[PDB]
């Protein structure tokens, strides 16, 4: 079975799979063509990412597809041997790989073999690390041996290993996105018998923070729930088919292990969902979309584009949603960071993660909360080339207390005010909020927008929530009394919600923001 | 085979240091008669250091090949990967072999792997090998012509006992190449690549900032990869492959140099024409930073030691840094641009030592206010400056925007005796700045800089740059919008764009601030 694993049996990493394919397969199938022009093939590739992804099979998939020899060195297995056994085994591994070429050597759990030098506390451990380094540098330029390694964090690996010529290409196999999750769910359910009511797309969309292993466990739990419901009360053996109810139940009881891991992807929020102003949209377009869309114009006119902006205004979800929408427009990855998250050298880490994604929209929320971290952010921004397509966006609700250093040119040089949404914006927001709900025909959104003025996006969302709570309360009470009288939200529900206006922004705050704008 | 042919030409990015090493090694190892006659003691330990990838690992081999001497290589990890007695036997066997075949050169690559700081060593085998190395080092009789060269990332990671007066007394830094060095490296690596006729490596080298030799090798590889990707994916092809300037630019776009955070030492390419500047300030800086270095004889004749430090205070902007870079450029002295934020994040002495190593240096300290009036850094800097021999051609320049806050200690004589002020640029300065800003971009013949300068008064360097930047964005905006309509209409930036940018003409420096600076000057 192992030799039969291919590209199709790995899900959740298709971009990285293409990268690895071009890096490895092509040289190992037409070495003459690459040598002619003079392209040097890579000699060390380090895959890293959260545990549970498919990065342990990537090496096997590549080796099988390229039809090359494959050798596996298991970190814990090597470190579980006597003093000389580990050295003999590393040497034998590399020698065997050289014997049969082209080859691939996968050193699973490298951080087990070569942890940070501080962690090591014996002569045997350091001797093994140095043995690995010596073997690594000994790969002749034409040996046709590619060393692949996997870890959780490259920082846990001995830095000497991450030098030129030893491990110079580092690829991240991160959390899958919705398409990746669907791919994994379709891979794992190959043998399970499904019912006709299963729509894996919804499951994939709803499974947040799930890695391939988590999805395998989820499928197993759903099958078990089906067994429980059926057998509890050969005929049955042939009448078993997991149902969407079982999958939803399994989702309910699941505890994904990758909840806290930052997510990088292209969000699915469009302009229509926030509405927003026109000037702000135009400015954001000019800043972010044009340089990526038409770099030629910037080059010919020869002025380097600015990197980041700094939204200010009353609190709410407009700023974050606006940034997400602009990122969606340009099809660039979106990275969200919260001040509380940062308070808990991570700054360099997140900046490098952004730099890895070519079009990225690095978002920093609650920037006001953020001396050491401030200086680290300052230096990192100052040391960001204004020619790489990485855009920093800030957000704050107290521009007065923001340190002026960040505002200095080259770091964050543009300020944009985000006012309360207007009538059209409020209409768009309300339409988005009730998008997934069965609203009644009588209800008109335009009148609601006219009635509500000065209400922040939070206020409108709260208004929608109050109405739905009323509908649920009515349905339950009617159901109890009856024991679909309330099939859709009615006007009375919305009016009852409106009974408590609760405007979250005072006119004094708006005047203060206006004064801040005028002073600029 | 190929190893024994590496020479001076096959190393790039280090030409000053290569000349130093040539004089310091090749000549003694070819004409010992003269050196012994006049009585010059050849060095016995040379420690090369710098960021990884710079090609210092070939310097030893290049020198050995050129001088025709025996060459022996000891690889740190290789020695430390053996059993307890194997590493000792190997060090001893290396030095014995080198001495047996004289003259020789011994290159101990990755010294810090063999002899780290005493504290970092926990076992006894590690300390035993370090002591073995020290014993062998001291055992080199002056008569025997053995020169030990070692390479390490930083000299501090090496055991201090090694950096003694008879072991490793010469330390050479091989740091990031400059633009000429980058061009040299690119020429070396593209020897076997077949390039197209539109490739002009000068622009690549100039734009490749923070790249080391290895990074440039990767860049060339990626460009070739892009070319093959496009053409092939879309024997004839094998003979039609030629990298193109588009491929090199694309490779640059997607490259992540590993030496971005490393301080750069180099003569800046900024001239007086790009800053304008008051004639008084220009003359004063000329005197201070040029007469001592250009006519030391006169200073000796009148016997007054030149002051070392100058301060700059005034409105925030690009003026101070540009002025310092210009004065450095005129004297062709190296420029070090330590910023305050970098220092906020031992280090002070390291910067001062780096400056000292480059004799004519224009060490720059921006935003000094943040560091000074904290206690630790300010005291360390005061101590280090006070220990700065005024007879050396190292000039310290400070910049600040709160001249009222800096502690008076820094301005006491012997530390920073001059207190020049940098005021807002005048009309001619603004004209020069605008000409420089638009120099790289096409401009309409109608557009006149003189009127724009006349309109702009009190505008800081950023203000002028902002004006130019805003105008270009308008031109790009208009240029593209026409393109979609047609789907060149805007070949150059027209005066309409400049006037539209001028519509929102803003002054970033309040006249109150300028008056405050004037008050400080008068009180001073
Ligand atoms: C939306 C985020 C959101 O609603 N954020 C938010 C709501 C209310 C807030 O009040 C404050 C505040 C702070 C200090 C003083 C007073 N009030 N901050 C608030 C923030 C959202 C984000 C991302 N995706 C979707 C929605
Ligand atoms: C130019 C650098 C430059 O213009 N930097 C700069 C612009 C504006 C600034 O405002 C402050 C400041 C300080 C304190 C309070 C308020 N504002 N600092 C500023 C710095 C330049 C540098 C290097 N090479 C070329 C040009």
């Amino acid at each position: 079975k192992l030799n039969e694993i291919g590209y199709d049996d790995i899900g959740g990493c298709r971009k990285q799979l293409a990268q690895i394919k071009e890096m490895v397969e092509l040289p190992l199938r037409h070495p003459q063509l690459f040598k002619a022009i003079g392209v040097k093939p890579p000699r060390g590739i380090l895959l890293y990412g959260p545990p549970g992804t498919g990065k342990t099979l990537v090496a096997r998939a590549v080796a099988n597809e390229s039809g090359s020899f494959f050798f596996l060195i298991n970190g814990p297995e090597i470190m579980s041997k006597l003093a000389g056994e580990s050295e003999s085994n590393l040497r034998k591994a590399f020698e065997e790989a050289e014997k049969n070429a082209p080859a691939i050597i996968f050193i699973d759990e490298l951080d087990a073999i070569a942890p940070k030098r501080e962690k090591t506390h014996g002569e045997v451990e350091r001797r093994i690390v140095s043995q690995l380094l010596t073997l690594m540098d000994g790969l002749k330029q034409r040996s046709h041996v590619i060393v692949m390694a996997a870890t959780n964090r490259p920082n846990s690996v001995d830095p000497a290993l991450r030098r030129f010529g030893r491990f110079d290409r580092e690829i991240e196999i991160g959390i899958p996105d919705s398409i990746g999750r669907l791919e994994i769910l379709r891979i794992h359910t190959r043998n399970i018998r499904l019912a006709e009511d299963v729509e894996l797309e919804k499951i994939a969309n709803e499974a947040h923070g799930h890695v391939g292993a988590d999805l395998a466990s989820l499928c197993s739990e759903a099958a078990l729930q089906q067994i429980r419901n059926k057998m509890n009360l050969a005929e049955v053996l042939n009448s078993l088919a997991v149902t969407m109810d079982d999958f939803r139940w399994a989702l309910g009881k699941s505890n994904p292990s990758a909840l806290r891991e930052t997510t990088v992807e292209v969000p699915n929020v469009t302009w229509d969902d926030i509405g927003g102003l026109e000037n702000v949209k135009r400015e954001l377009q000019e800043l972010v979309q044009y340089p990526v869309e038409h770099p030629d114009k910037f080059l010919k006119f020869g002025m380097t584009p600015s990197k980041g902006v700094l939204f200010y205004g009353p609190p709410g979800c407009g700023k974050t949603l606006l940034a997400k929408a602009i990122a969606n427009e340009c099809q660039a990855n979106f990275i969200s960071i919260k001040g509380p998250e940062l308070l808990t050298a991570n700054v360099r880490d997140i900046f490098d993660k952004a730099r890895q994604a070519a079009p990225c929209v690095l978002f920093f929320d609650e920037l006001d909360s953020i001396d050491r971290v401030i200086n680290q952010l300052l230096t990192e921004m100052d040391g960001m080339s204004a020619k790489k397509n990485v855009f920093i966006i800030g957000a704050t609700n107290r521009p007065d207390i923001i340190d002026g250093a960040i505002l200095r040119p080259g770091r964050l040089d543009q300020l944009i005010y985000i006012p309360l949404p207007d009538e059209a914006s409020r209409v768009n927001i309300l339409k988005a909020n009730l998008r997934k709900s069965p609203i009644a025909r009588d209800v008109d959104i335009n009148f609601l927008a006219k009635a509500t003025q000065g209400f922040s996006g939070a206020d409108l969302t709260e208004i929608c929530q109050r109405a739905c709570k009323q509908a649920i309360r009515e349905s339950i009470e009617a159901e109890i009394r009856a024991e679909d009288p309330v099939p859709e939200i009615t006007r009375r529900h919305f009016e009852e919600a409106m009974r408590f206006a609760r405007r979250s922004v005072t006119e004094n705050d708006v005047r203060k923001y206006e004064m801040f704008a005028q002073t600029l």
